[PDB]
Protein backbone atom coordinates (compact mmCIF):
# COMPACT_ATOMS: atom_id res chain seq x y z
CA UNK A 1 0.00 0.00 0.00
CA UNK A 2 1.48 3.56 -0.67
CA UNK A 3 1.97 5.10 2.53
CA UNK A 4 4.33 7.68 1.07
CA UNK A 5 3.30 11.49 0.45
CA UNK A 6 4.49 13.38 -2.65
CA UNK A 7 7.51 15.52 -3.18
CA UNK A 8 7.84 18.78 -4.18
CA UNK A 9 10.24 20.99 -5.53
CA UNK A 10 10.55 24.82 -4.74
CA UNK A 11 12.25 27.46 -7.10
CA UNK A 12 15.05 29.38 -4.82
CA UNK A 13 14.97 33.19 -6.04
CA UNK A 14 11.81 34.05 -6.66
CA UNK A 15 11.65 37.69 -7.86
CA UNK A 16 8.89 39.94 -8.63
CA UNK A 17 8.70 43.66 -9.95
CA UNK A 18 5.57 45.50 -8.70
CA UNK A 19 3.13 45.82 -11.65
CA UNK A 20 5.03 43.33 -14.06
CA UNK A 21 3.51 39.12 -14.47
CA UNK A 22 5.69 36.66 -13.00
CA UNK A 23 5.39 33.11 -13.56
CA UNK A 24 7.00 30.05 -11.43
CA UNK A 25 6.91 26.69 -11.47
CA UNK A 26 6.87 23.65 -8.70
CA UNK A 27 7.92 19.93 -9.61
CA UNK A 28 5.90 17.46 -7.58
CA UNK A 29 6.67 13.55 -8.00
CA UNK A 30 4.46 10.36 -6.11
CA UNK A 31 5.83 6.67 -6.05
CA UNK A 32 2.38 6.30 -7.57
CA UNK A 33 3.10 8.56 -10.07
CA UNK A 34 -0.32 10.33 -9.53
CA UNK A 35 -0.89 13.64 -7.62
CA UNK A 36 -4.21 14.69 -7.17
CA UNK A 37 -3.95 18.30 -6.04
CA UNK A 38 -2.04 20.82 -3.94
CA UNK A 39 -3.05 23.72 -1.82
CA UNK A 40 -0.86 26.92 -1.11
CA UNK A 41 -0.90 28.47 2.03
CA UNK A 42 -0.18 30.82 5.07
CA UNK A 43 1.19 27.32 7.04
CA UNK A 44 -2.13 26.34 6.76
CA UNK A 45 -4.12 29.40 6.92
CA UNK A 46 -5.39 31.10 4.24
CA UNK A 47 -2.88 32.33 1.69
CA UNK A 48 -3.97 35.80 1.58
CA UNK A 49 -2.59 36.45 -2.12
CA UNK A 50 -5.79 37.18 -4.63
CA UNK A 51 -3.65 38.32 -6.75
CA UNK A 52 -1.51 34.82 -6.96
CA UNK A 53 -2.46 31.93 -9.74
CA UNK A 54 -2.04 28.85 -10.96
CA UNK A 55 -3.71 26.39 -13.44
CA UNK A 56 -5.00 22.62 -11.52
CA UNK A 57 -3.75 21.63 -15.90
CA UNK A 58 -3.15 18.01 -15.18
CA UNK A 59 -4.35 17.67 -11.77
CA UNK A 60 -5.32 13.84 -10.70
CA UNK A 61 -4.45 12.11 -13.52
CA UNK A 62 -2.39 8.59 -13.52
CA UNK A 63 1.33 8.83 -14.50
CA UNK A 64 1.57 12.68 -14.17
CA UNK A 65 4.11 13.09 -11.26
CA UNK A 66 6.46 10.45 -12.18
CA UNK A 67 10.21 11.29 -12.03
CA UNK A 68 11.44 11.23 -15.70
CA UNK A 69 7.90 13.38 -15.89
CA UNK A 70 7.23 15.50 -12.89
CA UNK A 71 3.98 17.33 -12.36
CA UNK A 72 4.82 20.75 -13.42
CA UNK A 73 2.52 23.46 -11.66
CA UNK A 74 2.54 26.69 -13.58
CA UNK A 75 2.53 29.66 -10.50
CA UNK A 76 1.45 33.20 -12.23
CA UNK A 77 0.90 36.62 -11.27
CA UNK A 78 0.92 40.36 -11.06
CA UNK A 79 2.53 42.30 -7.28
CA UNK A 80 0.03 45.20 -7.34
CA UNK A 81 1.54 48.29 -8.58
CA UNK A 82 0.94 49.77 -4.86
CA UNK A 83 2.48 46.90 -3.05
CA UNK A 84 3.90 48.60 0.03
CA UNK A 85 8.06 48.37 0.15
CA UNK A 86 9.00 49.68 3.49
CA UNK A 87 12.07 51.18 4.45
CA UNK A 88 14.21 48.40 4.63
CA UNK A 89 13.99 47.01 1.27
CA UNK A 90 13.85 43.55 2.70
CA UNK A 91 11.41 42.93 3.83
CA UNK A 92 9.50 43.10 0.87
CA UNK A 93 8.49 39.33 0.44
CA UNK A 94 5.94 37.10 1.57
CA UNK A 95 6.80 33.45 2.96
CA UNK A 96 4.19 30.93 2.07
CA UNK A 97 3.81 27.27 2.18
CA UNK A 98 2.51 24.55 -0.27
CA UNK A 99 1.72 20.96 -0.12
CA UNK A 100 0.64 17.97 -2.32
CA UNK A 101 -1.96 14.76 -1.85
CA UNK A 102 -1.67 11.72 -4.24
CA UNK A 103 -4.23 9.39 -5.16
CA UNK A 104 -4.12 7.21 -2.09
CA UNK A 105 -4.67 10.34 0.79
CA UNK A 106 -1.20 10.99 1.71
CA UNK A 107 -0.87 14.35 2.12
CA UNK A 108 2.91 16.12 1.86
CA UNK A 109 3.72 17.98 5.07
CA UNK A 110 3.96 21.71 4.28
CA UNK A 111 7.31 22.97 2.81
CA UNK A 112 7.95 26.95 2.23
CA UNK A 113 8.75 28.98 -0.71
CA UNK A 114 9.32 33.20 -0.95
CA UNK A 115 7.92 35.92 -3.33
CA UNK A 116 10.25 38.33 -2.86
CA UNK A 117 8.69 41.60 -4.77
CA UNK A 118 10.68 45.13 -5.87
CA UNK A 119 10.20 48.46 -7.43
CA UNK A 120 10.35 48.45 -11.11
CA UNK A 121 13.43 50.89 -11.04
CA UNK A 122 14.95 47.73 -9.67
CA UNK A 123 14.87 46.29 -12.10
CA UNK A 124 15.99 49.02 -15.04
CA UNK A 125 18.63 50.60 -16.02
CA UNK A 126 18.60 53.67 -18.44
CA UNK A 127 21.02 54.33 -20.79
CA UNK A 128 21.89 57.94 -21.94
CA UNK A 129 19.87 59.35 -24.74
CA UNK A 130 21.93 60.97 -27.58
CA UNK A 131 22.97 64.45 -26.57
CA UNK A 132 20.55 67.33 -27.12
CA UNK A 133 21.58 70.80 -28.08
CA UNK A 134 20.47 73.52 -26.79
CA UNK A 135 20.40 77.38 -27.04
CA UNK A 136 20.25 78.07 -23.27
CA UNK A 137 20.88 74.97 -20.34
CA UNK A 138 19.31 76.69 -17.92
CA UNK A 139 16.34 76.92 -19.36
CA UNK A 140 15.01 74.45 -22.15
CA UNK A 141 12.60 75.65 -24.76
CA UNK A 142 9.61 73.15 -25.02
CA UNK A 143 11.02 71.75 -28.82
CA UNK A 144 14.03 70.96 -26.68
CA UNK A 145 12.26 69.12 -23.95
CA UNK A 146 10.67 67.12 -26.28
CA UNK A 147 13.77 65.85 -28.18
CA UNK A 148 14.50 65.34 -24.80
CA UNK A 149 11.69 62.95 -23.60
CA UNK A 150 12.21 61.30 -27.11
CA UNK A 151 16.12 60.66 -27.22
CA UNK A 152 15.76 59.15 -23.83
CA UNK A 153 13.06 57.06 -24.98
CA UNK A 154 14.56 56.18 -28.74
CA UNK A 155 17.30 55.18 -26.00
CA UNK A 156 16.08 52.79 -23.68
CA UNK A 157 12.88 50.56 -25.94
CA UNK A 158 13.38 48.10 -22.86
CA UNK A 159 11.88 50.33 -20.69
CA UNK A 160 8.15 49.97 -19.94
CA UNK A 161 6.24 52.05 -22.20
CA UNK A 162 3.88 53.20 -19.20
CA UNK A 163 6.88 54.84 -17.81
CA UNK A 164 6.23 58.43 -17.94
CA UNK A 165 9.58 60.93 -18.88
CA UNK A 166 9.78 64.53 -17.60
CA UNK A 167 12.29 66.77 -18.43
CA UNK A 168 13.23 69.66 -16.24
CA UNK A 169 14.27 73.63 -16.85
CA UNK A 170 17.69 72.87 -16.93
CA UNK A 171 17.06 68.91 -18.94
CA UNK A 172 17.31 66.96 -15.57
CA UNK A 173 15.47 63.77 -16.97
CA UNK A 174 13.12 61.94 -14.07
CA UNK A 175 11.92 58.70 -15.30
CA UNK A 176 8.72 57.58 -13.31
CA UNK A 177 8.08 53.42 -13.60
CA UNK A 178 4.49 52.88 -13.25
CA UNK A 179 5.02 51.68 -9.83
CA UNK A 180 6.27 55.36 -8.89
CA UNK A 181 9.42 54.19 -8.46
CA UNK A 182 12.12 56.49 -9.91
CA UNK A 183 15.30 57.11 -11.88
CA UNK A 184 17.37 60.24 -12.95
CA UNK A 185 20.03 61.39 -15.62
CA UNK A 186 21.90 64.46 -14.91
CA UNK A 187 21.56 67.21 -16.94
CA UNK A 188 25.20 67.36 -17.93
CA UNK A 189 25.01 63.95 -19.86
CA UNK A 190 21.28 64.40 -21.54
CA UNK A 191 21.93 68.37 -22.77
CA UNK A 192 24.74 70.72 -24.07
CA UNK A 193 24.85 74.07 -25.56
CA UNK A 194 24.90 74.22 -28.99
CA UNK A 195 26.79 77.61 -29.65
CA UNK A 196 29.50 76.00 -27.64
CA UNK A 197 29.72 73.02 -29.34
CA UNK A 198 29.97 74.60 -32.88
CA UNK B 1 -1.43 110.67 -72.02
CA UNK B 2 -0.38 109.17 -68.54
CA UNK B 3 -0.60 111.63 -65.09
CA UNK B 4 -2.12 109.24 -63.39
CA UNK B 5 -0.54 107.36 -60.53
CA UNK B 6 -1.14 103.44 -60.13
CA UNK B 7 -3.82 102.28 -57.49
CA UNK B 8 -3.01 99.75 -54.44
CA UNK B 9 -5.12 97.73 -52.68
CA UNK B 10 -3.83 96.25 -48.95
CA UNK B 11 -5.28 93.64 -47.68
CA UNK B 12 -7.51 94.51 -44.42
CA UNK B 13 -6.41 92.06 -41.88
CA UNK B 14 -2.60 90.73 -41.61
CA UNK B 15 -2.48 88.71 -38.52
CA UNK B 16 0.63 87.16 -37.49
CA UNK B 17 1.39 84.83 -34.70
CA UNK B 18 5.17 84.57 -33.59
CA UNK B 19 7.77 82.08 -34.71
CA UNK B 20 5.19 81.03 -37.81
CA UNK B 21 5.26 81.85 -41.01
CA UNK B 22 2.67 84.47 -42.60
CA UNK B 23 2.17 85.40 -46.07
CA UNK B 24 -0.24 87.90 -48.25
CA UNK B 25 -0.30 89.58 -51.01
CA UNK B 26 -0.87 93.28 -52.55
CA UNK B 27 -3.01 94.28 -55.56
CA UNK B 28 -1.45 97.20 -57.39
CA UNK B 29 -3.32 98.60 -60.58
CA UNK B 30 -3.20 101.35 -63.29
CA UNK B 31 -4.46 103.00 -66.57
CA UNK B 32 -1.18 102.14 -68.36
CA UNK B 33 -1.68 98.42 -67.16
CA UNK B 34 1.93 98.48 -66.53
CA UNK B 35 3.62 99.44 -63.12
CA UNK B 36 7.48 99.69 -62.52
CA UNK B 37 7.95 99.38 -58.83
CA UNK B 38 6.95 99.61 -55.28
CA UNK B 39 8.38 100.67 -51.88
CA UNK B 40 7.92 99.80 -48.54
CA UNK B 41 8.74 101.90 -45.84
CA UNK B 42 7.78 103.23 -42.61
CA UNK B 43 5.97 106.80 -43.84
CA UNK B 44 9.17 107.36 -46.13
CA UNK B 45 11.74 105.75 -43.85
CA UNK B 46 13.34 102.94 -43.91
CA UNK B 47 11.19 99.41 -43.35
CA UNK B 48 12.96 98.24 -40.81
CA UNK B 49 11.83 94.82 -40.32
CA UNK B 50 13.90 92.53 -41.65
CA UNK B 51 12.47 89.80 -41.47
CA UNK B 52 9.75 90.57 -43.73
CA UNK B 53 10.45 89.72 -47.64
CA UNK B 54 8.52 90.53 -50.53
CA UNK B 55 8.52 89.39 -54.45
CA UNK B 56 9.70 91.32 -57.37
CA UNK B 57 8.50 88.61 -60.23
CA UNK B 58 7.12 90.58 -63.09
CA UNK B 59 7.60 93.94 -62.17
CA UNK B 60 7.65 96.76 -64.88
CA UNK B 61 6.69 94.18 -67.50
CA UNK B 62 4.00 95.61 -69.63
CA UNK B 63 0.45 94.28 -68.92
CA UNK B 64 1.80 93.14 -65.41
CA UNK B 65 -1.29 95.57 -63.67
CA UNK B 66 -4.62 95.89 -65.39
CA UNK B 67 -7.89 95.90 -63.65
CA UNK B 68 -8.75 92.37 -64.93
CA UNK B 69 -5.35 91.30 -63.87
CA UNK B 70 -3.27 93.22 -61.69
CA UNK B 71 0.49 92.83 -60.27
CA UNK B 72 -0.12 90.51 -56.79
CA UNK B 73 3.23 91.30 -54.96
CA UNK B 74 3.21 88.22 -52.72
CA UNK B 75 4.59 89.08 -48.78
CA UNK B 76 6.12 86.75 -46.46
CA UNK B 77 8.19 86.88 -43.12
CA UNK B 78 8.43 85.48 -39.70
CA UNK B 79 8.01 87.48 -36.77
CA UNK B 80 10.47 86.76 -34.30
CA UNK B 81 9.39 84.28 -31.91
CA UNK B 82 10.59 86.59 -29.13
CA UNK B 83 8.75 89.46 -29.55
CA UNK B 84 7.57 91.73 -27.17
CA UNK B 85 3.44 91.81 -26.53
CA UNK B 86 2.57 94.81 -24.68
CA UNK B 87 -0.19 94.68 -22.08
CA UNK B 88 -2.44 96.98 -24.76
CA UNK B 89 -2.63 94.61 -27.90
CA UNK B 90 -3.41 98.05 -29.41
CA UNK B 91 0.32 98.71 -29.71
CA UNK B 92 0.69 94.66 -30.88
CA UNK B 93 1.34 95.62 -34.27
CA UNK B 94 3.78 97.53 -37.40
CA UNK B 95 1.94 99.95 -38.81
CA UNK B 96 4.03 100.83 -42.36
CA UNK B 97 3.50 102.43 -45.70
CA UNK B 98 3.53 101.06 -49.43
CA UNK B 99 3.76 103.35 -52.46
CA UNK B 100 3.98 102.54 -56.60
CA UNK B 101 4.52 104.22 -59.62
CA UNK B 102 3.85 103.40 -63.35
CA UNK B 103 6.58 103.01 -66.39
CA UNK B 104 5.90 107.30 -66.50
CA UNK B 105 7.16 108.42 -62.91
CA UNK B 106 3.77 109.11 -61.39
CA UNK B 107 4.10 107.91 -57.71
CA UNK B 108 1.55 106.95 -55.48
CA UNK B 109 0.50 108.58 -52.33
CA UNK B 110 1.99 106.45 -49.13
CA UNK B 111 -0.78 104.16 -48.53
CA UNK B 112 -0.76 102.21 -45.00
CA UNK B 113 -0.95 98.70 -44.11
CA UNK B 114 -0.89 97.16 -40.30
CA UNK B 115 0.89 93.72 -39.75
CA UNK B 116 -0.57 92.62 -36.64
CA UNK B 117 1.12 90.19 -34.05
CA UNK B 118 0.06 87.74 -31.24
CA UNK B 119 1.10 84.83 -28.85
CA UNK B 120 0.91 81.85 -30.27
CA UNK B 121 -1.88 80.88 -28.26
CA UNK B 122 -3.84 83.29 -29.69
CA UNK B 123 -4.05 80.69 -32.78
CA UNK B 124 -4.61 77.52 -31.40
CA UNK B 125 -7.62 76.40 -29.34
CA UNK B 126 -7.13 72.87 -28.10
CA UNK B 127 -10.19 70.64 -28.81
CA UNK B 128 -10.91 68.00 -25.63
CA UNK B 129 -9.29 64.99 -25.49
CA UNK B 130 -11.23 61.60 -25.25
CA UNK B 131 -12.06 61.27 -21.41
CA UNK B 132 -9.57 59.23 -19.33
CA UNK B 133 -10.77 57.62 -16.30
CA UNK B 134 -8.67 57.16 -13.32
CA UNK B 135 -8.51 54.74 -10.15
CA UNK B 136 -7.92 58.48 -8.21
CA UNK B 137 -8.68 62.42 -9.44
CA UNK B 138 -6.50 63.92 -7.15
CA UNK B 139 -3.47 62.02 -7.55
CA UNK B 140 -2.69 60.58 -11.07
CA UNK B 141 -0.57 57.56 -11.81
CA UNK B 142 2.24 57.87 -14.49
CA UNK B 143 -0.07 55.77 -16.87
CA UNK B 144 -3.15 57.77 -16.67
CA UNK B 145 -0.52 60.68 -17.34
CA UNK B 146 0.64 59.31 -20.42
CA UNK B 147 -2.98 58.28 -21.49
CA UNK B 148 -3.82 62.20 -21.00
CA UNK B 149 -1.25 63.34 -23.27
CA UNK B 150 -1.68 61.07 -25.63
CA UNK B 151 -5.29 61.82 -25.43
CA UNK B 152 -4.37 65.48 -25.89
CA UNK B 153 -2.16 65.35 -28.68
CA UNK B 154 -4.49 62.87 -30.39
CA UNK B 155 -7.46 65.18 -30.32
CA UNK B 156 -5.09 68.08 -31.34
CA UNK B 157 -2.64 67.53 -35.09
CA UNK B 158 -3.40 70.75 -35.24
CA UNK B 159 -0.78 72.75 -32.26
CA UNK B 160 2.66 72.45 -33.48
CA UNK B 161 4.76 69.12 -32.63
CA UNK B 162 7.31 71.39 -31.19
CA UNK B 163 4.20 72.26 -28.25
CA UNK B 164 5.02 70.45 -25.14
CA UNK B 165 1.88 68.85 -23.72
CA UNK B 166 1.96 68.28 -19.36
CA UNK B 167 -0.38 66.92 -17.24
CA UNK B 168 -0.55 67.38 -13.65
CA UNK B 169 -1.37 65.51 -10.53
CA UNK B 170 -5.04 66.42 -10.69
CA UNK B 171 -5.41 65.83 -14.68
CA UNK B 172 -4.94 69.30 -15.18
CA UNK B 173 -3.59 69.72 -18.74
CA UNK B 174 -1.10 72.47 -19.89
CA UNK B 175 -0.13 73.01 -23.59
CA UNK B 176 2.66 75.76 -24.13
CA UNK B 177 3.62 76.51 -27.27
CA UNK B 178 7.12 76.78 -29.11
CA UNK B 179 7.41 80.94 -27.91
CA UNK B 180 6.12 80.02 -24.43
CA UNK B 181 2.53 80.91 -24.46
CA UNK B 182 0.26 78.80 -23.31
CA UNK B 183 -3.48 77.00 -23.10
CA UNK B 184 -5.05 75.02 -20.85
CA UNK B 185 -7.59 72.13 -19.59
CA UNK B 186 -9.44 71.97 -16.79
CA UNK B 187 -9.62 67.99 -15.09
CA UNK B 188 -13.00 68.05 -15.69
CA UNK B 189 -13.01 67.71 -19.25
CA UNK B 190 -10.13 65.15 -19.08
CA UNK B 191 -10.18 63.05 -16.52
CA UNK B 192 -13.02 60.55 -14.66
CA UNK B 193 -13.07 58.14 -11.55
CA UNK B 194 -12.70 54.88 -12.59
C1 LIG C 1 3.12 35.18 11.27
O1 LIG C 1 4.54 35.08 11.38
C2 LIG C 1 5.14 34.88 10.10
O2 LIG C 1 6.13 33.85 10.23
C3 LIG C 1 6.84 33.56 9.02
C4 LIG C 1 7.89 32.50 9.34
O3 LIG C 1 8.77 32.36 8.21
C5 LIG C 1 7.52 34.80 8.45
O4 LIG C 1 8.60 35.22 9.29
C6 LIG C 1 6.53 35.96 8.30
O5 LIG C 1 7.21 37.16 7.88
C7 LIG C 1 7.15 37.85 6.68
C8 LIG C 1 7.33 36.86 5.54
O6 LIG C 1 6.33 36.48 4.88
O7 LIG C 1 8.48 36.42 5.30
C9 LIG C 1 8.23 38.94 6.64
C10 LIG C 1 7.98 40.00 5.57
O8 LIG C 1 8.91 41.08 5.74
C11 LIG C 1 6.57 40.54 5.68
N1 LIG C 1 6.36 41.36 4.49
C12 LIG C 1 6.07 42.67 4.60
O9 LIG C 1 5.98 43.24 5.68
C13 LIG C 1 5.86 43.47 3.33
O10 LIG C 1 5.97 42.63 2.17
C14 LIG C 1 5.62 39.35 5.58
C15 LIG C 1 4.16 39.77 5.54
O11 LIG C 1 3.86 40.59 6.67
C16 LIG C 1 3.24 38.55 5.56
O12 LIG C 1 3.88 37.44 4.91
C17 LIG C 1 1.94 38.87 4.84
O13 LIG C 1 0.96 37.91 5.24
O14 LIG C 1 5.84 38.45 6.68
C18 LIG C 1 5.80 36.17 9.61
O15 LIG C 1 4.80 37.18 9.41
CA1 LIG D 1 2.37 8.18 -2.63
CA1 LIG E 1 16.87 51.95 -11.96
CA1 LIG F 1 5.55 63.59 -23.07
CA1 LIG G 1 -0.56 105.42 -64.78
CA1 LIG H 1 11.92 82.83 -57.54
CA1 LIG I 1 -5.24 79.32 -27.10
CA1 LIG J 1 -7.68 83.84 -32.00
NA1 LIG K 1 -0.57 88.95 -64.87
Amino acid sequence: TDTTPPTITVPSDIIAYRGEEFEFYFEITDDSGQVKNIELSTFGKPLGLNWLEYSEDNFNVPGNATSDNPLRVRVHGTVPLNEPIPADKNRAQFTRTIRAWDAAGNVSSNITFVIKYRAQTDKYNPADPTITYVDRLSSLSPSEKNAVEAAVRAANPQIPAAARITVSANGTVTITYPDSSTDTITANRVVKDLASSR
